[PDB]
This record gives C-alpha cells, sequence and structure tokens, in this order.
C-alpha cells in the first residue's frame, strides 16, 4: 500500500502546513499538522471545550459507525513552545491520501490552550516520530506510520514541504521525480524518540563551509530552525543591522534587508536554505524589524531542523528496522 497526500501552509509565511486526513465512516475530513517530533494523533472534537473552539473542524466520534472508546485511556501532552491538550481516546479508521489504516487511535481533545484555540486553520495534530513518544495511558500508542507500516509497499514517509506553495507528504514509496541529484542517508538515534541526526557543518552564504557536529531533530511541527548559538551569530553577524531581542524573543533584522543563504551539511553532500527563506516578516503589522527564520537552541536542550530547514529538501524518515534520515536537493 502507498498514500499521497498535499500538504498546504496555513499562511503567507509558512507557519504550518495541513494536511487533510479522513477520520471515521463516514469520512470525516480534518486538516492535521503532519509533525515529526510528535507522536500523538489528536483532534478538535465533539468533546473539545465549547469556549475553546473557535473555527475549527471538530471529530464527532458518535457520527462514525467505526469508532470505538478505548475504555479508560487518557491523554495529555505538553509541546516545546508551552502549548497544550488532553482528552480521551477513541480508535477508528484513519485514511491519508488514499492510505488506510484500521484502529488508529484518534485522541480525541476535552482541553486545548489558547494558541490551538486562535489557530482556526489547525484541525489537530499527527505525529510522525517514534510511538515511544505517544502520551497515551495507560496502554500507549502507535502513531499513524507505525501502524501502517507493515501494509507499506517499503517502510517509509517522505517531507517535500513547499515554500510559500503546498508540498507532499508520501508513505510507502521514494518518488524519484521529486528531488533532485541523489539522496544521502544518514544515521538516526531513537533514544529520545525523535528523527534525531547529526549535520556535518554549516556554511553562511557564499562562506566557507564548517566541519562540526550538531545533533538535531527533523521536526515538522517546528517552524523555523533552531541551532547552536555560536552559528546562529554567525549567520546574523552578515546581516546589516541584525541583532537579538529579548524583547521579542530572537534575532531580528531589517524588513529592508537581502538576507544570505544558510548551508547545512548531511553527510558529504550539502542543503542550501536559500535567504529568502529565513524571512519571518514584520515582528507586527508594519514594523519595519523583520523576525529572522534562524534562532538560538540555547535554553531549548536540542537543535531543532524544522521548517525552514525541511523545505529546503526532499526529506526520506526511513522507518526500517535500524532508522535512518535521507536528503535530497530539489
Ligand atoms: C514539542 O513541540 C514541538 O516542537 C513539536 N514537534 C512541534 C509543535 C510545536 C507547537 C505545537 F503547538 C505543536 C507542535
Amino acid at each position: 500500500s502507498t498514500g499521497s497526500a498535499t500538504t498546504t501552509p496555513i499562511d503567507s509565511l509558512d507557519d504550518a502546513y495541513i494536511t487533510p486526513v479522513q477520520i471515521g465512516t463516514p469520512a470525516q475530513t480534518l486538516n492535521l499538522d503532519f509533525d515529526t517530533g510528535s507522536s500523538d494523533l489528536w483532534v478538535f472534537s465533539s468533546e473539545t471545550t465549547a469556549s475553546e473552539v473557535d473555527g475549527q473542524t471538530i471529530y464527532t466520534p458518535s457520527k462514525s459507525t467505526t469508532a470505538k472508546l478505548l475504555s479508560g485511556a487518557t491523554w495529555s501532552i505538553s509541546y516545546g513552545d508551552g502549548s497544550s491538550s488532553s482528552g480521551d481516546v477513541y480508535t477508528d479508521t484513519v485514511s491519508v491520501g488514499g492510505l488506510t489504516v484500521t484502529g488508529q487511535a484518534v485522541e480525541s481533545a476535552k482541553k486545548v490552550s489558547s494558541s490551538f484555540t486562535e489557530d482556526s486553520t489547525i484541525d489537530g495534530l499527527l505525529g510522525l516520530a517514534f510511538s515511544t513518544l505517544n502520551t497515551v495511558s495507560p496502554t500507549q500508542q502507535k502513531t499513524f506510520f507505525d501502524n501502517a507500516k507493515a501494509s507499506l509497499d517499503s517502510p517509509v514517509f517522505t517531507a517535500d514541504l513547499g515554500y510559500h506553495a503546498p508540498g507532499t507528504y508520501n508513505f510507502g514509496f521514494i518518488d524519484t521525480t521529486a528531488y533532485t541529484g541523489s539522496i544521502t542517508y544518514t544515521a538516526v538515534s531513537t533514544k529520545q524518540g525523535f528523527w534525531e541526526w547529526t549535520s556535518t557543518g554549516y556554511a553562511v552564504g557564499s562562506g566557507t563551509f564548517k566541519s562540526t557536529s550538531i545533533d538535531g531533530i527533523a521536526d515538522t511541527g517546528t517552524t523555523l530552525l533552531y541551532l547552536p548559538a555560536t552559528v546562529v551569530s554567525a549567520y546574523w553577524a552578515q546581516v546589516s543591522g541584525a541583532k537579538s531581542s529579548s524583547s521579542v524573543g530572537g534575532y531580528v533584522f531589517p524588513c529592508s534587508a537581502t538576507l544570505p543563504s544558510f548551508t547545512f551539511g548531511v553527510g558529504s553532500a550539502r542543503i542550501v536554505i536559500p535567504g529568502d527563506y529565513i524571512d519571518f516578516g514584520p515582528i507586527s503589522t508594519g514594523s519595519s524589524s523583520c523576525f529572522g527564520g534562524i534562532q538560538s537552541s540555547a535554553g531549548i536542550g536540542i537543535n531543532i531542523f524544522g521548517d525552514v530547514a525541511l523545505k529546503a529538501a526532499f526529506v526520506v524518515f526511513n522507518g526500517a528496522t535500524t532508522p535512518t534520515l535521507g536528503f535530497a536537493s530539489k
């Protein structure tokens, strides 16, 4: 089996991407944020506190002939940005791009935090990290990918995120038309539950490549690229007037600037992030200070190759018995 679904940025900045997901029978289509940094498939639902729903599409298990309460199971999750949600659990049929899983744990929100409420375009999350991070208690549940893996033609999924444009998530096959050159594979540690890997270094603009090991995670549910403070300072030093603002919460730069590219290493290969990918626009409406797309990971405790990095590549999440990541230019 394979699946193929289009993923669409939620706004003009590529703050996140949403992918339609069919849940239940008859199908209820919700637009979920596919997140390679978490392991819960959770949705706004008929159970979500009414005051915490503002424009989302909800899953209503009572309208699904295939929904079953997973008796006694609860979930509660807290993300890196301080957002959170919690609730109870149903099993139901879930399809992505024509690939169907029966008996998938669908975590129904009773509570969502303000950031979720304030984002009308995201109906929930579909976690694609390792199932060891799934928060369901007392019986941990598997991700959609882990449940699909054994029906797939190949135990893989790929992320092909667009820059200010739609992209694709494929399951079970590698579209050799979707990238240029070859795919460079690199080792993964699953010890923390993430797609954790080690970049071989970086360059700023047309500068020399610095060979240095940068451990981090491939995380489609994080907008920006978070790297060590040394690396980030070296980048923003090439942008006249850029500075770290404690008031704004990161590096800002003059909106009149032209940003340099940023290159990261994957083994002996190189992925180039164009400068325009690093522009996240005015800090507030009408401001001439713009927010940077490369930020320090200091105090996060991990480096994060979020969408700014991943959208510059065709990314293979290889879920074979020994997982690996692959990156290709495109
Ligand atoms: C722990 O948070 C993360 O970094 C997730 N992988 C991405 C993520 C960030 C915010 C959010 F509301 C949902 C998901």
